[PDB]
């Protein structure tokens, strides 16, 4: 795989970031995490949703540089978000939140499951420490 530059435009949730990639706006889905949500009236706010979302905020604004970084397979999903793993001056997001308890592995899909052992040890990790989500 390899990184490839963007450029914020705005964090709209814990996993959902949009940006300017190659020229075009684009709203990308972070890969192999699942965040509690802010919106949805389903539920509403969950829990650590506003923590969630605020981390995540705070580390794409505050970065550097922001890169993306698509996995080996579908870099899309059905409702046309870019399907990736986002980094922060060199630091996966996805793996960030799953390491301070902000976020759970999300159900694999191969081939995109590049990262998954990482974030899974990342996540075992949180849970061990009793961090937040898992408090």
């Amino acid at each position: 795989l390899h990184k490839e530059p963007a450029t914020l435009i705005k964090a709209i949730d814990g996993d959902t970031v949009k940006l300017m990639y190659k020229g075009q706006p684009m709203t990308f889905r972070l890969l192999l995490v699942d965040i509690p949500e802010t919106k949805h009236p389903k539920k509403g706010v969950e829990k650590y949703g506003p923590e969630a979302s605020a981390f995540t905020k705070k580390m794409v604004e505050n970065a550097k540089k922001i890169e993306v970084e698509f996995d080996k397979g579908q870099r899309t999903d059905k409702y046309g978000r870019g399907l990736a793993y986002i980094y922060a001056d060199g630091k996966m997001v996805n793996e960030a939140l799953v390491r301070q308890g902000l976020a759970k592995v999300a159900y694999v899909y191969k081939p995109n499951n590049t990262h998954e052992q990482h974030l899974r040890k990342s996540e075992a990790q949180a849970k061990k420490e009793k961090l937040n989500i898992w408090s």
